């Protein structure tokens, strides 16, 4: 599923991301925008043979099991395919563990390079929430 901007913010808000660990809702929407273009089915291969999955491009190296990333961890205790579903619940819950890591939202390269220190509030302008 390809989310609309406001639809996603509403769903993210319902699942408790708004100001989770100090990151206002605009940050998460901006990250999703640039990570996946709001598409739950996005996949991308990393050079080390690991793969990034879903709306937030969660990586198989550490966070999910895809059965083809030898020596990797499954820290969210999920198959990576659960992260591609139209229901964003698994993605959001796994993002909560990631962002609690120590490194905050710097774990998402697109956030760091494209969202960090910008007017992230713009990403939720005009939405009913
Ligand atoms: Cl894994």
């Amino acid at each position: 599923k390809v989310f609309g901007r406001c639809e996603l913010a509403a769903a993210m808000k319902r699942h408790g991301l708004d100001n989770y660990r100090g990151y206002s809702l605009g940050n998460w929407v901006c990250a999703a925008k640039f990570e996946s273009n709001f598409n739950t089915q996005a996949t991308n291969r990393n050079t080390d043979g690991s793969t990034d999955y879903g709306i937030l491009q969660i990586n198989s190296r550490w966070w999910c099991n895809d059965g083809r990333t030898p020596g990797s961890r499954n820290l969210c205790n999920i198959p990576c395919s659960a992260l591609l579903s139209s229901d964003i619940t698994a993605s959001v819950n796994c993002a909560k563990k990631i962002v609690s890591d120590g490194n905050g939202m710097n774990a998402w390269v697109a956030w760091r390079n494209r969202c960090k220190g910008t007017d992230v509030q713009a990403w939720i302008r005009g939405c009913r929430l």
